[PDB]
C-alpha cells in the first residue's frame, strides 16, 4: 500500500536507475565512439606521438617543433585522401572570430619581449600577441624565445554509423580539435596536446525509449510528491512532538527528492544546456540509488531479524568521530611531514593531491613496495636525507598499520561491548 | 569398511582427479604446444606486430591497411620458404563452401552504402556483400567508406614430433586461421586480430594410460553406486524420520556423483563432441575434488579434537548472510555510483565488468595506487568532477575499509559469542 | 588566555607552517622548473639516451664510448643554435682550478697500468693521471683499458621568466652540469649520467611575503619564549615534587621549541649556506607540525569524552614494547635468512636496504605476487636452491601474517582488556 | 658464566654471521662483479638481443637463425678489438673433448629424422648426431626441419681488478660460456639463452681477514661442544626423569650445532668443492641465526615480564594445527580448482608452481586487480567459460578473505580465551 507505494518508488527509481543505466550503456557505447574516435585524431593530426606518449608527447628540437607543426599542416591537407573515417569539414571558425578557417594556426607570444639572461635582464610588455593563419581545405616560424603558445583549431563532422547496429539512425559528431604546443614554462619542454570536443545532432534528414524516459521521469515526480506527502505526515508528527537513526526515513526521502528533480531537470530544463550538468545531474542521482539501496536494505530488513547489526552501528560512531578527529590528526601530521620531505626526490609526491597519494599507500599496500621500495632506490640526494627518509617513511609505515587496527578492533570490541550489552 | 569405501572414494577420486591433473600436465604440455603455436603464427602470418601489441595492434593507414594484407599474402606466398616448423595445408575449404583455398580474402561490406556525412545523409541497404579470393597455394582494394570486415582464412598441417619426448606417438595438428581486419566501428581504428582453432587427430599409420583412465572411471562408476546406495540408506532414515550442517553427507555424496557422471561423458559419450563439454566437465570435476578435500576434512576431523572449529562455522551464517545482504546493497549502490562517475574519466571503469573490477580493489590494495592515484592525476575534466572523483573515491575507500573488519569481527565476536558459549 | 597563547602557538605555527607549506608551494614551483630543466639538460646534452635509460643509459661500444662524448661535445658547440630554453655561459671555471672553459672534458685513470690478464699480471701506480680539454664556447681518445672516469663539466645560465605568472620578478638559475662516464667497475658497463645543481640568485637589475615571514619568525620566537615559560613553571612545579602520559606537554613544547629555532636558523643564520641546512630544519618544522597536530588534538580532546581512547594507548606499550622486541627478533632473522639466501637470484634482495625492501613485503601485498611470483618463475639455479627458495619464501610469508594480527589482536584484547577495565 | 657462555655464543654466532654477512656483503660486490659482466656478456655476444628480451628474445626467421649465430661469429672474432672490458681466452677445450677451440659451434639434431606431416609420416632415430665446429681464436647451416638445438661455447679470462678499490689483490674470474640457439620444442620459436659460470683464483703471481674466520670457527667449534656439554646436561637430566615449549633449549643448540659444523664445512672440507654446498650452508647458517635470535628473545626476555605472550603461542597451536588442516584443505581444493580453470586462458596459471602463485593472490592483494581484472578483460574464450571464471574467482576471493580472519581472530579470541584464562 503506502509501503507498496515506497518500495514501487524503490522499483520505480530501481528501474528508472536502470534506465539511468541503460543510458550509461548508450552513452558508454556513444562516449566509446568518443574514445575511440579520441584516441583516433590522436593518431590522425598526431605526427610523431606515441601510444603511452601521453606522459611525455613533448619537444626538443625546435626542428622538432615545426616538424610537428608541418606534420599537422599536411594532416589538414590530406585527410580525405588517407584516413579510415569520414571528416567533414564545413566553414567553422573560431575562437577568435572572424572567419572560418578552419585550421588556424594561432601563436600566442608576448608582445614585449626583451630578454638577455647573459647580461640578466628582460623587458617584457607582458600583452600578448597571438597571430592566427587560417587554412582554407581545398608556413611560418615563431620565435623561440618570443613563445607562449602555438594553437591548431579544426573541426571535423561525421555520422556515427554504427548506431545501424544499435537499431538507430546514425548521429552527426562534430570533433572540434585544438592541437597546442605549449611552451607556458618556456623551460625548453613544449608539451604537445590534443584536446577535443564534440556536438552530437540529429540527422538533417530526419521517439518510444524517450516516451518510456518521460513516463519514468513522470514516475519519479509522483515519487517525490510522495515523499513529499510522507513528509508532511513526518512534520506534522514533528508539530505533535514539539506541542507535547534509523536516520533517513525523512533524509533519505529528501535526497530521493533531490535526486528525481535531478532528473527531471536532466531531461529538459537544463537539457537544452547539457553535458556537464548532465554529468553532475547523474552524480546526484547515483547517490539517490545508493540511499535506495540503503534504505531499501533497511526496510527490507523487516527487523532484519532483530537488527543487531542496525543497532551495531549506533553506538561506535559516537567514539569513532573524537577517533576519527584524532587519527586524522595523525594522518594531516603525516601529510605535513610528507609536505615537507617529497621535494627533495619524489613523483609520488607532487603536490597535496599526492599527499593525499601516500594515504592510500598507508591504507593500501600497492604503492609500499613501488614507493618505499624506489625511493631508497635513491634517486636521492644528500645521504642524511637518505637516511632520514627512511626515518620518515617506515616511521609512517608502521604507525596506522599497528594503530588502525587498534581503532577498528577497539571500537570492535567497542561494538563488543555493544554486543556485549547486545548479544544477550 | 563402509568408511573404507568412503576413503577409497575419497582416495579414489583423489587418484582420479590426480589422473585428471595428469591429464591436465599432458594437455598442459600440448596447450603449451597451443601456445606456442599461437604466438607463433601470430609472429608468422603477422606483419608488423608486436611484443605486446595485443593491446593495439591497429591501424591508421590504408596504405597501412593494405600493407599487412599483402603480408600476410606473402606469408602465404612464402611460409615453407621462411618458417622454423613445418606447417602442411591440403584442400580444406570454408567458411562458405566453395571450394578451398585454402588462403580466403574475404571481404564483407554492405550491399547499399551511400554516405555522405557532409551532407548529413546516407542511403545503407544493410544487406552486406562478401566478396572472397581463394588463393591457391603453391592484390585487389576494398572501399574505406565501404568496410565492414576483411578476412583470411588459412589453415596448416603439423605433427608434435615433440611427444617423442614425451615417449609418445605424435599427432597431428591442423591449426585454422582467421586472420581479421576489422572496422565494425568504422571508426578508423581497424583493428588486426589472428584467431585460431586446431584439430588434434592420431596418425595415419599407427594404449595403457588409457586403459587406467578406463579403470579409473569403472572405479568412479562403483563410487557413484556406493553414493547411491548411501543415499538409499539415508532416504530410508528420511522416511523413518518423516513417518516417526554437517551438511553433505548427502549433498556431497550428490555433487561428487554430478562429477562422476561428468568425468564419465567426458571418457566416451560426449567425447565425440569433446572441447569445451570438456572443459565444462572439468569444471565440475574439480568442485568434485573441492568437496572431496572438504569432506574429507570433515570425516577426517574425528571429531577434529572436539569440532569446536566445526561448530564455529555454524551460528555465524545465520547472522552473516543478513549481514551479507546488507553489505551487499552497499556494494551495489557504490556500483550504481561507479556505472555513474567513470564514464567522464576512466578505462578502469568500462562497464559492469569494470565495475566487478573496482570492488576487489576494495578488499585488496593493488589498485588503489594505480587507480585512486592516476585518476587524480587527471586526464580528467571539468574540475568539479575533479573534486567530485576525489569526493566519491576517497569516500568509497574508506566505508568497507572500517566496516568490513567491522562485519567480519562483529561476527568475530559473534564467535565470540559462539566461543563465549563455545570456549566452555 | 594561556590556553588561548598555546592554541594562539597551533594556530601561529599551523600559520607558520602554513607559511612552509607556501614556501613548499613556491619552492615547489620552482623545484618543478629544477625537474623540467632536469630532464631538459638530460635531453639536452645526452646523445643516444632515452626516457627510463636512466636504469639502463649505460655502453658496449668503444665506439658508442667516443659517440656520446662527440655528442655532448656539439652540444655545447650548438646549444643557442638548438634549444628551446635560453642558456648562458660565463667562464665559470671548475672543479680544478685554471682558468675557466666552460666546457670541461675531464678524465682520471691510473698513473701506472700495466694489466695484462692473460699472463695473469698487472702493474699499477694507484695514482691517478687526469687530463683536462677547455672548451671554449664560440677530439681526443681514452685507453678503455686505462679509464677510470670520464668527465664533462658545463654551466648554464637563465631566468626564471615563468616567475612573472606567479607575479615575481624573475630569477637567476645557473645550471652547473657534470655528464660522466663511469668505469669504476671497469667491467665494460660504462654507465653515463647527468647530474646537475643550480644557483638562484636574484637579478642584477632590482619584500612584502618576506615581511610576513619575518613577522611569522617574530611570533615563532614569542611562542618559543612561552614554552620557556611553561617549562619553567613546569620546572618550578618538578622542583616542588621532588621537595615535597599525556607526556608531552613539557617534550611537545620542547620539540616546538626546537622547530622554531629550526626556522629561525633557516631563515637567516645558516641561511647565507643554505640548501641541505633549509632542507633539514624543514625536516625539523615537519615534526614541529606533526605533535602540533597531535597535542592539539590532545588539549582539543577536551578529555575527548572522557579520553577512553587517550587512556587506551596507555596499558598496551607496556605490553607492546617486549613483544615488539620479539617480532622485531624475529624480524630480524628473517632478515638475515634474506641476507644469505637473495644472492643467487636477486634483484630485489640486493643489499640491508633491500632485506629492509622484503620488510614492507611482508606487511603490505605489493611485491608478493611481484617476487614470490617471479622468483619462482626462477631466473633461478640448482634446483635445490629452487626448492629451498620455495621453501624460504612460503615460510616467511605465513609467519608474520598469522602471528601479526596474533600481536595486534593480542593487544587488541589486551585492550579489549584494557576495555574490560575500560568499559564500564 | 655458563649463560655468559651462552650469550657469548649468541654474540659469536653473531659475530660469525656477521662475518658471515661479512662474506656475504664481499661475495655480494663478487655476484655484482658477476652480475656486471653476465649482462656484460649478454650485450656482449648477444647479436639482436635486448633489455627485457629475456622473456622472448627468439627466433621468427631462419635468416634471423643464422643471423644471431653470425653475430656471435663475428663477436667471437673481435672481442678484443671492440670491448670495454679485457678478456682473456687460452685453449681450454669442451665440453666434448678434444681439443681446445675455443669458440665451438655445437649442433645436435637427430641421426634419424624423415618428417613429412603432409603425408602425415616420420621416420625418426631419436639418436641425435652433434657436429661442433672449433674456433680459434686470432659458416655452416642447420636443417631447420633437423634441428634439435645449437651451441656456441667459448671462456673468458679477465681480473678483477676493481678490487683494488676493496683494498684486496684482484683475482682470475673465467667466464664460460653457451650460447645456445634451443628448439626443443621444434615449434619455430627458436629461443636463445647466454649462460655463463665463471671460475674464481688467486694471481699467478701472489690473509689476515682468512685468519679471523679460522679463529670464528674456532669459537664456533667450543660454542658446538658447549652446545653438546649442555645436551649431555639435559640427556641426564632425561635419564633421571625416566628413571624418576620453552622448545629449543635442547632443540634449538642442536639447529646451532648443525650450522656450525655446516660453517666448519664450509670453511675447509667440501670447501675444495665449494660453490652450491658453500650456498647449502649458508642456507643452514642462516636458520641457526635465526634461532639465535629467536632463543636469543627467549632468553633475554627474562620472563619478558612474566612472559605473557611467550605463553600466548602455546595453546593456539592446538586449535592451529587443525584449523591449518582444515584451511589448507580448502587452499588444496581450491588449487585443483586452478589446476582445471586457467588452462583455457591463463599465464598466472602455468603449473602448481603458479597454482602456489595464485595463493599469495589470495592472502595479497597484488595480483587481484591484475589478474581478476585482467582474465575478465578477456584474452578469454566459450563465454559460458567466461562466465565460470568469474563464477570461480570471485568465489575463490571472498572465502578465505572473510574465513581467514575468522581462524586467525578465532585463535584471537582463543587467544583472547587464552588471555581469558591469561590476562588475570
Amino acid at each position: 500500500r503506502k509501503p507498496c507505494k515506497l518500495m514501487l518508488q524503490v522499483v520505480k527509481i530501481l528501474v528508472v536507475t536502470v534506465q539511468l543505466i541503460l543510458f550509461g550503456l548508450s552513452n558508454q557505447l556513444v562516449v566509446t565512439f568518443r574514445e575511440e574516435n579520441t584516441i583516433a585524431f590522436r593518431h590522425l593530426f598526431l605526427l610523431g606521438y606515441s601510444d603511452g606518449s601521453d606522459d611525455t608527447f613533448a619537444a626538443y628540437t625546435q626542428e622538432q617543433l615545426y616538424q610537428a607543426i608541418f606534420y599537422a599542416v599536411d594532416q589538414y591537407l590530406i585527410l580525405p585522401e588517407i584516413s579510415l573515417g569520414r571528416y567533414a569539414y564545413v566553414r567553422g571558425g573560431g575562437g577568435p572570430w572572424a572567419n572560418g578557417s578552419a585550421l588556424a594556426l594561432c601563436q600566442r607570444y608576448y608582445h614585449r619581449g626583451h630578454v638577455d639572461p647573459a647580461n640578466d635582464t628582460f623587458d617584457i610588455d607582458p600583452r600578448v600577441v597571438t597571430d592566427c593563419i587560417q587554412v582554407d581545405p581545398p608556413n611560418l616560424t615563431l620565435k623561440f624565445h618570443k613563445l607562449i603558445n602555438v594553437t591548431i583549431h579544426f573541426q571535423l563532422k561525421t555520422i556515427n554509423l554504427q548506431s545501424l547496429i544499435n537499431n538507430e539512425i546514425p548521429d552527426c559528431y562534430t570533433f572540434s580539435i585544438l592541437i597546442t604546443f605549449d611552451n607556458k614554462a618556456h623551460s625548453g619542454r613544449i608539451p604537445i596536446r590534443l584536446e577535443t570536443k564534440t556536438h552530437i545532432q540529429e540527422c538533417k534528414h530526419p521517439s518510444f525509449r524517450l516516451l518510456f524516459d518521460v513516463v519514468v521521469i513522470l514516475t519519479c515526480s509522483l515519487s517525490f510528491l510522495l515523499c513529499a506527502r510522507s513528509l508532511l505526515r513526518g512534520f506534522l508528527l514533528q508539530n505533535e512532538f514539539v506541542v507535547f537513526f534509523v536516520n533517513g526515513w525523512y533524509i533519505l526521502l529528501v535526497t530521493s527528492d533531490v535526486l528525481t528533480i535531478s532528473g527531471t531537470v536532466m531531461k529538459i530544463g537544463i537539457e537544452a544546456k547539457n553535458l556537464a550538468s548532465y554529468d553532475v545531474c547523474s552524480i546526484l542521482l547515483g547517490t539517490s540509488t545508493l540511499l535506495v539501496w540503503v534504505g531499501v536494505i533497511r526496510y527490507l530488513t523487516f527487523f532484519h531479524k532483530y537488527n543487531i547489526l542496525i543497532a551495531t552501528l549506533r553506538v561506535a560512531l559516537p567514539s569513532v568521530m573524537r577517533f576519527c578527529c584524532c587519527v586524522a590528526v595523525i594522518y594531516l601530521g603525516y601529510c605535513f611531514c610528507g609536505w615537507i620531505v617529497l621535494g627533495p626526490y619524489h613523483v609520488k609526491f607532487r603536490s597535496l593531491s599526492m599527499v593525499s597519494e601516500c594515504l592510500f599507500s598507508l591504507i593500501n599496500g600497492d604503492d609500499m613496495f613501488v614507493t618505499f621500495a624506489a625511493m631508497q632506490a635513491q634517486q636521492g640526494h644528500s645521504s642524511l636525507v637518505w637516511l632520514f627518509s627512511q626515518l620518515y617513511l617506515y616511521s609512517f609505515i608502521s604507525l596506522f598499520i599497528y594503530m588502525v587496527l587498534s581503532l577498528f578492533i577497539a571500537l570492535i570490541t567497542g561494538a563488543y561491548d555493544t554486543i556485549k550489552h547486545p548479544g544477550g
